[PDB]
């Protein structure tokens, strides 16, 4: 009756009455997100949780669809029941009440990943004195067309649970704005002044110690004893001791990448099903220090083959390097693309390539009577081709010419001139389309590397810098009191005038 | 006088005289198709079958352009004929009438590829009570924006001859939207929904199968005899029962395949002119079987020449392993650009690649004296070039050093750098295009996939699961009756409110 | 005072008068060109030729800057003032009046080449009774939304001096809107249906006797003497007898080329500064003709050196048969883009890459003390890096290590790694311009082939097919006297009605 | 007071008072630079220099954004401002007033860089006679709908300090329009009449020249004595006597081009961050001379080593030819993208590349036990894969198969395939961006080689020679005195009529 009533938009049936699409579980929130702006009224002058947990500002961003017209009475709505919440209880503050999740509604809007509410509030302000504590913005002053702004930032920088820019930070990327979100202006410049004021020299100091890491891990991986089986004996050379500093030193920073592996891991917790995408470089630094300690345990284990599993860090530690040039804005673009092909492209055309490959080479050595008659010989005499150094007639050891040499001409016609091409073009398609798209990509994990970076700080280095400045807010009629951790931007726009 | 005042269209003509292009041949089918809204209802108040079977509906079909105002006033006028038509014949259903081919209206649209009056057709519905039988779109209910549609899917599913998804997916390919023409609503969500429902199940099964298949092949040709000619002698040998029971196995899936295009090529019938462009899969995976059954042929002629067929058949049954990566929508895109390459580009390519590729290879070979002086081994030095392995000296028998070293200059710069590269570019033209294309040539094939999959279904299984739901409708003036096989559908758009 | 006055576009002035632009030079092509179109009202009622030939019809044409606005008031004051001169002297075709070029107005807009005016020519009609003669387009009838059009085509086809559809096709490629203006209707048309009359079949035919040419010629230069030096005795073997044979028809059909080169630069007689750009093909078939030329002098001049101009001809025959790919239209665009480069991107970047490889030549060999030491073999290993079939260390002959690997990579850097994919990306760019543009370039030499072959065409041939049809029109007041060679189309447009 | 109240835009605030933003430092540029027009009217009724220099003017442009609106009433108020001083103080020229830095108002405009002041000072033209010597543009004449227009150019040409061609041409890039700015009417007229006039001939006498030096240079290079140390003692050979002079020539252009370079640098004087982007040629003439340099120091030094130094300064002179390719259209736009390149792209993609190579590098090294063991040896070998004549077994010294070939393939998937073809991405990205600028940075720098060209030119050359005409203008009220060096130019616009 109610339900059906106030879904019908008929504001007769609910003055008479009252007198799987999720929209909350209240009639409040059936009113408020059908876009009745004056039902409402009436049924609030005639805060509530739901079995889910969710208020009515929880039913309006979950029903928002981001779009212009959506986003736009969204917020309007928004705003009006806000407000009559303040006349009728000023001292309540109904966004701190949050879902079994435990986010706030702005939290929420920042979870689901719509930039349009997530932006309203960020950017809101109200000049009517009946409720001024309830402004998000604060105009400090204006001299000429120039406006010095204020925004609060209550939960944005460090809150009871889950701040907002940890939540844009740390999404599956499943969210769809997520760059997007980090470009609206509050967050933006917050995070670049926490970057120009203290990260970015810690994360120079980190990225120098990688360099000097790697390099003595080189250097001894270098100098290897080659005389025996291991553990070498030490000796009372120089030599050897800076071998064994170097030998210590290097499994040192194995098992911190990897204690720092597992410690990301517990934290996230991310869906291994979508591991790779949303942490690519974690994984590689963790594999890095699971080699390093697999190499340590051959050693001990009196092994020779310890070499093999420290030879793949060595390698993938200094191709590992580039998650530092994330740190620039013109190499960061550059490593995401790596990124993004060998999570995309690089799997897709590799199976197919292997599809091919093995279909020739499988052929060819059938055909072949016999030396190349090891299955792999003849696969690695098929990729040569690819890599423009293989040869039409790399064995004389087949009854038929004809057959064999067809074969390879059909194998290099698909290969090396349309599946190889084919993949050049994806990859001119890709760098066409996502020119745009890194340019965020890199600001979003620029950002996740100043949370992590901020997060793994002690209680000096955060307490002689926090976000934002106390200042204090327009007193509250429920006692006066309403001062915030409120950030400060410039801003000249010639219309406003 | 009947036709040249009708298609004057001059109201008052008509009115007194009643009282190549093709629009029809009868007085009512000129009157339609030619915007004369107020000259059908006089010649009705003042369903005829034509020489070739066309009735006003098939004139109309067969006049519209596709476009937005003939769509616009197509789908008008043949809703205020097929009105009535109700009005003055409730219990005849004009739709039924079927030309000579046997396609009804609806299927004549889908034939001949209008996606207008067929997207028109498909969600048609009339909300007045004089005809409610007479809707094709069933509205169910609307609890808030909600709204649970139904489509009646009268003939989409299972029709007497031809069904509308089975004429669009089996389109010549010359149809101009046919890709676009499944995106309409009630066919896109009935495809996904029987794929989700057993077909996928099935296609995986059948995946899986022939990945099994080839494997046993592969390791069947790869253990073939190597003395002596065939057949040979079957040996009590574990290994030779093995390899027994594998090459039956193989020649087995070789007949079947066989069987398996002769049935499709009965069934569909294409054209031999355009047999690659519609069906390149089929012609493949015939060609595999074909090699097959050759090879074994060769074999129980008491020739070592089998290894050469059953070669091709191995190399090329990989390589079509890429069809059921069509089943995938990432992967599928990826191999219908190798068929729209192998299709368009690379016979372009070949056929001027040729062109060079001669000239200079009989060049060389009339300017070299006399081992590289065969015709055949000239070509393939040339041929070296383009995959980065030839040399500028191959041979050092000529007479002439500044024409030859001419000759294979401009052959490498008119090959490798030029031509080459013009392939390069083309494929990334091609990308560039068919970006959008693939992502629906996929859903396309995917549709002949399933419809495949459906067809070869026993009583069992087709009874188990058949397509929407059996739901009754608005009883007709006639005999109160109208029960259909009505889909069911979901949507939620705010401006419908 | 007159030119003065009539360029303030003063009506007054002019009325109270009478009673470096190129504007012509009289009074009316000043008020013509001028947009009065009163003031040339008056002057008529208050044909001439110019110093330079032209009319006012010329000043009209020559003034027109082919946009919009220019093409329409330029369009709508030729149609007024010709009126006027219907009106005024009916009997008169001021169009038939000629420059000292020798082209009518119509002729003059094809040569300038502005779309516009031509157009307009090329579709006018005039319902008028008072002068209905003058109409280019007459509507044969229409029997629903059906319109069978005639347009008259006097001179479009074979005129006095110069037909349009010639100059549009040996246009110098400078006119800009050469494509598209064979684009327009009658002119489109009239190409297919030649096209596709009779020169299909001729040209396929000349077709596959280049092609019996060349095979011929490719098998008498393959099995050439190699004892001795030429002219090599007959013998009465049948191998001597059929090589005889193909040497004549070869040097037969090499003199033949030669001649239709020369009557063709006597025709067109093409400004030398521009000989390639708008004659590519002419030129390398003329050039083929010249090898044999300089090979039978050299042949019967008692040397060796025959064969080498021999190869180059036979080598540059066979690439020519793209010319005959420009009949069709998919292989067409192929060859087209092949001309296109060679002219433009090609020869910019050998010379950017002959400064390159020179530069690092004389360095490497310099710094070589001394085998590779000719400056001819130094550049020969440094372009064999182009082609990936060089090496870093081809000689060891020097006394610098670090300097000469230095040389090397600093090269291979910048040629293979960066000029040559500047040539990718180029080539790229120019496939992406030019894939619109080829596909009418291709329509226009279509078009010259058809005119090219029509021209050498005896009075059999061309009194079997004249283009239209000759059709009585509406009789002129002065003698009641017009039939013209007017062609018919069809034409369905809805809105038309 | 006066500050805030007129910054307030109330006209009654600052009628009742007065009876980090740049906005001018007095009451006059805040009241301007505003948008008041009204309320600077009756500050003038009720040409200052501030602490910076700047005057309303310099405010004025010192505030523009350079977009639509605010072009729009910038422009407007300034010429309002310049009417009332105009009209209050005839005789004053307040442009001529300058800054600290000397520039004036106009000078102002072109050194930031906003090209919508800038274009409307350059076209600024005042029909009224109440100031007619205060117009930029003078119109000289109108025949019909010709124009031919005059400007002022007053120190666009040779000013007292700094011309205005000269600020927009030795801009350090940062400066956004630059490119733009060159085609405002007059400057690109400007530019193009100088260079045919007589720059042209000057700049192909300089090509010549330099052809010729590198020429002889190379000859003297080439034939270099191979016998002992230098300096080789002179020999009355005449080969001797030609190497000799071939030796002095080729380091006296040595000498000339240091100290060209040396001289370039005092006069432009750019920031040692930016010395690569801004001036690229002229860095690496200067290296080439330094290298001449340097090698003659080596070969007075009694040394083997100078044919290193010489060797570099051989290939860098021809690489250097390019610059010439600047002075024509077709070839600048292609060495402006080699310049592109290797400042952008290839550092990048130099630093990423020698991350993955030296990590595969030493892997590979550390995995060898031992000739390639050389971390050298191992690079090279590791290089060789990207130009395609690498191969997958250089060696057979490794105790490890699996592992060393692992290695090889993932080096080869991630560089040969992947990071190179990122590359050729890039490249067709940055060609894809750049077509458009490139047409107009060659403008730019051929407006440098101009600049350039004239400030080296005597008394003589560049009194035969100075821009524009002497021509009287509209005396003056204060003394009736106006004459100026006025350029002309045509223009024909219908639309201006
Ligand atoms: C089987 O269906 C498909 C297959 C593919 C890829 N496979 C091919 O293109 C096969 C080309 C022929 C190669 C045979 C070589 C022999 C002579 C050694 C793409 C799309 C499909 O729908
Ligand atoms: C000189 O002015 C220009 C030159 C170029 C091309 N030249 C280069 O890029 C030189 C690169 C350095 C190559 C030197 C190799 C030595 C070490 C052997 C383009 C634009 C210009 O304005």
């Amino acid at each position: 009756a109610l339900h059906i009533a106030i879904e019908r938009r008929n504001m007769t049936l609910v003055t008479l009455l009252v007198e799987g699409f999720y929209f909350g579980e209240l009639p409040l929130s059936l009113a408020a997100c059908t876009n009745q702006l004056a039902i409402v009224k009436f049924l609030l002058q005639n805060s509530a949780r739901d079995s889910v947990g969710n208020t009515v500002l929880h039913a309006l961003v979950e029903v928002a669809d981001n779009t212009v017209d959506n986003t736009k009475f969204v917020t309007s709505m928004y705003n009006e029941i806000l407000i009559l919440g303040a006349k009728l209880h000023p001292t309540l503050k109904l966004e701190e009440i949050t879902n079994r999740k435990g986010l706030t509604p702005l939290a929420l809007a920042a979870s689901s990943g719509k930039i349009g509410v997530l932006a309203y509030i960020l950017q809101r302000e109200i000049h009517e004195p009946e409720c001024r504590h309830l402004s998000r913005k604060f105009t400090e002053w204006a001299y000429g067309p120039v406006h010095s702004s204020l925004y609060d930032l209550s939960c944005i920088d460090t809150c009871e649970k889950n701040s907002v820019l940890e939540v844009i930070a740390y999404s599956s990327s499943e969210t769809p704005n997520r760059h997007d979100m980090l470009l609206v202006e509050p967050l933006n410049r917050l995070l670049q002044d926490k970057w120009d004021r203290f990260v970015k020299r810690i994360f120079y100091f980190n990225f120098f110690v990688y360099c000097l890491y790697m390099i003595i891990f080189t250097a001894a991986a270098y100098y290897r004893p080659v005389e025996g089986l291991p553990p070498y004996k030490l000796k009372n050379t120089v030599g050897d001791y800076f071998r064994v500093t170097g030998e210590i030193l290097s499994v040192s920073g194995g098992v911190y990448f990897f204690f720092r592996g597992i410690q990301y891991f517990l934290q996230r917790r991310p869906s291994l099903k979508s591991l790779f995408v949303d942490s690519y470089s974690e994984i590689l630094f963790f594999v890095q220090s699971l080699f390093m300690l697999v190499s340590v345990v051959l050693y001990f284990s009196q092994r020779k083959e310890y070499v093999a599993s420290m030879v793949f860090s060595l390698a993938m530690g200094w191709t590992n390097m580039l998650y530092y040039t994330r740190g620039f804005q013109q190499m960061g673009i550059y490593a995401v693309m790596i990124e993004k092909m060998i999570l995309r492209d690089l799997c897709r055309f590799m199976f197919v390539y292997l599809v091919f490959l093995f279909g020739f080479s499988t052929a060819v050595v059938t055909l072949i009577e016999d030396s190349y008659n090891s299955l792999y010989s003849t696969c690695l005499e098929l990729f040569k081709f690819t890599i423009g150094m293989g040869d039409l007639e790399f064995t004389e050891n087949y009854d038929f010419k004809a057959v064999f040499i067809i074969l390879l001409l059909a194998y290099v016609i698909l290969t090396y001139i349309l599946l190889l091409n084919m993949l050049i073009a994806l990859m001119g398609e890709t760098v066409n389309k996502i020119a745009q798209e890194s340019k965020n990509i890199w600001k979003l994990q620029r950002a996740i590397t100043i949370l992590d970076t901020e997060k793994s700080f002690l209680k000096c280095m955060r307490k002689a810098f926090r976000s934002g400045k106390l200042l204090q807010v327009g007193f509250t009629p429920d006692g006066k009191d309403d001062y915030r951790w409120c950030f400060r931007v410039d801003e000249v726009n010639w219309t406003t005038w």
